[PDB]
């Protein structure tokens, strides 16, 4: 069982401990469930304001005495601010009613409104993680290694990248804790990513890999978190992505296939077809 | 008396040296003393509005002349834009204040607009600190220590936290000043922070409580600021949260019970009911 | 002559080398200038439009014909959404131009609610800058001092402040150029930025500074640069705020005055009409 | 055949491997295919509309019966809210559909709005690279050089520059990549950039460009990437720039020509005509 999803989740079962963290839950609810909840308050907001001009008499022209139907109507028309001229306000009441109404609308699609930016403007990275990990020599060193690629064409600046190890271990008074690793990299840092991004994690005497083996790796049961951030040109905000790998992902003497290519015409091409090959000997 | 409040504020009284500052305070006031002026500016504009109607003579068709009421409301209709049909502008003098008005209620408006935006979307981290501190025993070093907790499912990115010693202390001089101390931390960076994050700081001959005890800490009046920062992916926006402890409220000896336990099913479960036990020896 | 104003600015004459830079020029103009502009392109363009109706013959009802007064009104009615009722479009023609128009005011609506927004919401630190500075003994060594205030109540969380040096200086080669000189200061981040907070640059045989004296920094026309940086919590937005001082504002043996008074009551206060005052030793 | 663009831009080929990223694709679309983008949206849902009210009879008063074009515009006057008042619903069906249109228009508006000012609000760095670099001494060191400018009078603080080499390299094992080295620089953050930087690399025993000459650089096919990052109080906005250079570009024994004149008044000015400029010894 493996304690982080390859989406770079938890699968951790939270145990624990309707309006308490409204500003949270209007912005993680699926788009159906927001654009029934907005429906809603802008019906049952009408409804009441309908309720209200009943509440003061008939002080609606052309609409039928007591009719709720043409009141919610005359609602609406006047929340939406068509007016359309046959249903009209009359007699100081409804006319400051309908004042307060425009006003309590305004307030209301400028917080729908800024709930609608607030959702719609998340983008994502466009960032394809290697579905595998490796360890082959590299510059003389054992060197664990997965690669990242943009798949759209505008590019991510100041981009950064962190290999986190996570693993069971057991300190000097013997308790057996869970421990994250950072995990240094010949590049954490990459100014402008703007195609394919080999990250490479030298296996000297520093690093908490050092020595280990397929099999000590999986007694351990460790894992590998990887995080992306940047700030992407085609959105002008900042980006991430999140990626995770078992131990049981890691290719031994493996070798990622270039992903550059040399077509007949010189042109130097990326081939993303190769992005998850990987070489191995035998 | 604690200089610092156990929500990371400050004690201190301001002694000091109604539009000097009104970006801040449109933002910072009460949503019911920030709906009440922008109800206060959308009437008191209106009114202007239909004393300049009535400034111009009799301009409003089936409006009852002089009178403020029905020029009011022909305002409100106007500024709104509901336009019903019975109260009409005539006369070059109120389709030009007409045109005016629409103008002034449209940009009055975006900056309604725009405050309220940025009055709603400030996002809470959803963050919780432990009630107390420990100093205990970690891999072979007198350790101070506190946890954090993720109330929320959604993970925090790129997570930092800062631990900071307040403490009285004297110069060479003589000289009696407050002195601010950052704590060098086993992890001051955690990429995705999910579930929980027990803190840590090594208590060695470079931390600035060496050699202290929970006397010498109330003698200097000891306290501990933690600031916590993180790029909540609920919200897409950065989030924060602040808070203090004093000398009284580390428990020496103290271990953090584990919130991490498992299921009879092999489901690995956080159980936050015992975030803020502390196992003491006796 | 100072190369650098107080407010950190500089004081350099641009020698050099309407619509190239049209999206700056619009959030740096004045107000005035902004709202004239707006209200220009409103009337232009409902100008247009209403000439676009008179090019297709009498389309508009209760208009008099030919007449640009009542075709302007009838579009202002129209791109503002009012529509009252007596001018209306006739024809298949009007009714095009009136479904475009209406198309043209809701984007230029978002253009300049986009606009607004902008220019609108720009906070300001609110923080003070110690109108001298002060090189005394602190710890041992002569420290050159200034020191910050934050004029409101909210807390500024990550706060940096960064003191450059700046001074005419001679290469190996010959070459007199101006140089900037990071100084290292004992904090150049304050997590949590409440009340007051003195800037500290100890002047060891590290420092750029070092061996110099009044008459030094005056030949070389030193000059420090000041930035501060910070999330200010009533905004939920990054501020910064720049100063300058020159060597002549640098007051030798200064000692900055304790703001930091203890009321009768035993309350910590902040007293800020100190702020300013340094003591000196004659 | 170079790999870096001028402007920073990869000269890669990209092979591969209309709503997948739809959010992406209306921010990345020019002007003109976004505004026909969202014109057709316009048009298609009111025609949409205009079919769901004579699908359901005559509900339009002053209408031609099963005539698309009056209920089209009746349909355009509903979802903009402008309501003349000829053309007006009759019917409980119709009131349903018109208080359907106006919900539906509102959350399209305000999606449209999100995009345009997602769109609208791209601030340009306005800095300007030097169109060569050069290597010359510098503190006695021959030191690789080049130099920004900045195009507007407002101040960018927090300014940093990443110097990257890029060339062709044999690892020990033999494989030949493409690696990026990070250029030590004299000075890689500027707090506040007001006027002109001339950014340094000493070529000491650490530089990957030690020892190397025109010819080295060449076979090794060596570029040289720059990127430039600030806030700018213009737009207080995050602003960023990028530049390559090709190894053909620098100008061995080269020096930047003083952008920095004396005026006969005294003032101190900045001349950008002789930023392109450099002087070299025959
Ligand atoms: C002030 C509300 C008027 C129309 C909607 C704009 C809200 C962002
Ligand atoms: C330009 C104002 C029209 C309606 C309100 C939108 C302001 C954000
Ligand atoms: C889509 C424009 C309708 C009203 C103004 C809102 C623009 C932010
Ligand atoms: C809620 C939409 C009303 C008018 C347009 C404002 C959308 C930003
Ligand atoms: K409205
Ligand atoms: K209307
Ligand atoms: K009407
Ligand atoms: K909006
Ligand atoms: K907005
Ligand atoms: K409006
Ligand atoms: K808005
Ligand atoms: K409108
Ligand atoms: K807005
Ligand atoms: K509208
Ligand atoms: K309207
Ligand atoms: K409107
Ligand atoms: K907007």
């Amino acid at each position: 069982p493996r304690i982080l999803n390859s989406d770079g989740s938890s699968n951790i079962t939270r145990l624990g401990l309707w309006l308490d963290d409204h500003y949270h839950d209007l912005l993680t609810v699926s788009w159906p469930v927001f654009i029934t909840l907005i429906t809603g308050l802008y019906l049952v907001t009408n409804a009441l304001f309908a309720l209200a001009y009943l509440a003061s008499g008939d002080v609606i022209e052309n609409a039928r005495p007591g009719s709720f139907t043409d009141a919610f109507f005359f609602s609406v028309q006047t929340m939406a601010t068509i007016g359309y001229g046959k249903l009209i306000p009359i007699g100081p009441l409804a006319n400051t009613l309908v004042t307060l109404e425009a006003l309590c609308g305004m307030l209301g699609m400028a917080v729908a409104a800024s709930l609608i930016y607030a959702r719609f403007t998340r983008p994502t990275a466009g960032v394809l993680f290697s579905s595998r990990m490796v360890i082959s020599d590299f510059e003389g060193k054992p060197t664990l290694m997965m690669r990242l690629a943009n798949l759209r064409i505008e590019q991510i600046i100041e981009a950064d990248v962190h290999l986190v190890l996570v693993r069971s271990e057991i300190s000097q008074e013997g308790m057996v804790f869970r421990r994250f690793h950072d995990l240094t990299l010949t590049r954490s840092r990459s100014p402008i990513f703007s195609l394919s991004w080999t990250v490479m994690h030298p296996i000297d005497h520093h690093s908490p890999i050092y020595g280990e083996t397929d099999e000590t790796l999986r007694n351990s049961h460790s894992e590998f978190l990887v995080l992306f951030t940047g700030h992407h040109e085609a959105f002008a905000q900042n980006v991430h992505a999140r990626h995770a790998y078992s131990s049981d992902e890691i290719i031994w003497g493996g070798h990622f296939v270039d992903v550059f290519t040399t077509l007949p015409d010189g042109r130097r091409a990326l081939d993303l077809g190769k992005f998850h090959e990987i070489a191995q000997h035998h």
